[PDB]
């Protein structure tokens, strides 16, 4: 995963974090297995819609990422 990529996406996280630190930490250590990679990157798109964790998609999303990420790998498995 590259840093620079999830950092910015943290960067659009920042503008929609509605919660500050839950998203910051969550995404920060969500780069160990995080959405960035060849094809991934693409689900990165989709990942960081997620990131955004907009109105219906409330921070729960957070998690939702989390099992995002358990689908992430499966689809470049």
């Amino acid at each position: 995963m590259d840093s620079k990529e999830v950092l910015v996406h943290v960067k659009n996280l920042e503008k929609n974090k509605s919660n500050d630190a839950a998203v910051l930490e969550i995404l920060h250590v969500l780069d160990k297995e995080f959405v960035p990679t060849e094809k991934l990157l693409r689900e990165t798109k989709v990942g960081v819609e997620v990131n955004k964790f907009k109105k219906s998609t409330n921070v729960e999303i957070s998690k939702l990422v989390k099992k995002m990420i358990s689908s992430w790998k499966d689809a470049i498995n």
